[PDB]
């Protein structure tokens, strides 16, 4: 009736945590053996584990680090009070039962680099769009993770917002389907790969990317056509198709890549015809196709 703030000392925070997730032990920790059945060197004793990941977080929390570093430690989800966090440029968790982000990623607002690892990971929340230093994000071996938030990236004025500074962008082994149409909207993107996900379908407006030099599907088995180049000018120079084996057609227009410098279609067995106007394809670049289809 008399009150006219405080905060919990971060000791007490990570103290709580260890002993919650080491009570509570639902899909996290299976998630973090398994994804560590091959290293009988780590940590397994679940306390003692614990126990190191809070070490290392209360570490990260002083001056001078610039990298926090998670590896087959295990971290279901982070301790309150993140924003602890906010001066560091570089972030790994991996093969860590990691099950969530916090939902508010402006905490870590410093981050130039995030690889997330071998994750039970379901989502990314739609903030980490707010992370406008971050120049690589990574996502591999996360089999749960079905969408990426949006937008990525908006643009007013034609003033940009969002993950302005990324320049790349890897996504392999997820459980990814599709694209956020406002993939097109990333500024310094200059590197795409989604490698062995079930991306099912990719817009044309992937090649209105104004710096995108590479683009690597390879392993996309479930990509059955590969999108129309129509107005697009993006700079592409590596298109990497390698193991799309239900992949059926190219786009008739697919010399307006102008600029390629490497067409990789090996593995590529349901490539029933290659177009005509693929020997309108810059002279000095390197086509790579399966016996199939070398003859054309
Ligand atoms: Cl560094
Ligand atoms: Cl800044
Ligand atoms: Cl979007």
């Amino acid at each position: 009736l008399y009150f006219q703030t405080a905060l919990r000392p971060y000791h007490d925070v990570l103290s709580q945590w260890q002993r919650h997730y080491n009570a509570d032990r639902n899909r996290w920790h299976s998630a973090w053996r398994q994804a560590n059945s091959n290293n009988p060197q780590i940590e397994t004793r679940t306390g003692r584990a614990l126990k190191a990941t809070a070490d290392l977080l209360e570490d990260a929390t002083q001056p001078g680090r610039v990298a926090l570093e998670l590896r087959s430690v295990p971290l279901p989800q982070f301790p309150d009070q993140a924003f602890r966090l906010s001066h560091l440029q570089h972030m790994t968790i991996d093969a860590a039962g990691l099950m969530e982000l916090p939902d508010t990623m402006q905490q870590f607002a410093g981050l130039e680099t995030l690889t997330l690892a071998r994750n039970p990971l379901r989502a990314l929340p739609a903030s980490i769009a707010s992370l406008n230093r971050l120049r690589e994000l990574s996502i591999r071996a996360c089999p749960e993770l079905t969408e990426l938030p949006e937008p990525l990236a908006s643009t007013d004025s034609g003033e940009h917002q969002g993950l302005v500074n990324l320049q790349s962008l890897r996504l392999e082994w997820t459980g990814i389907r599709s694209l956020p149409a406002s993939i097109a909207n990333l500024q310094n993107l200059k590197s795409l790969k989604i490698r062995n996900s079930p991306l099912s379908a990719l817009g044309p407006a992937i090649h209105h990317l104004p710096k995108l030099e590479e683009l690597d599907l390879r392993g996309c088995t479930a990509l059955r056509n590969y999108p129309p180049i129509f107005g697009g000018r993006a700079p592409l120079k590596r298109l990497i198709l390698k193991d799309c084996s239900n992949l059926l057609t190219l786009p008739l227009d697919i010399h307006r890549l102008t600029q390629l410098e490497k067409l990789d279609l090996r593995g590529c067995v349901n490539l029933s015809r290659l177009p005509s106007l693929i020997a309108q394809l810059p002279a000095n670049c390197i086509i790579l196709v399966p016996p199939h289809l070398q003859a054309q």
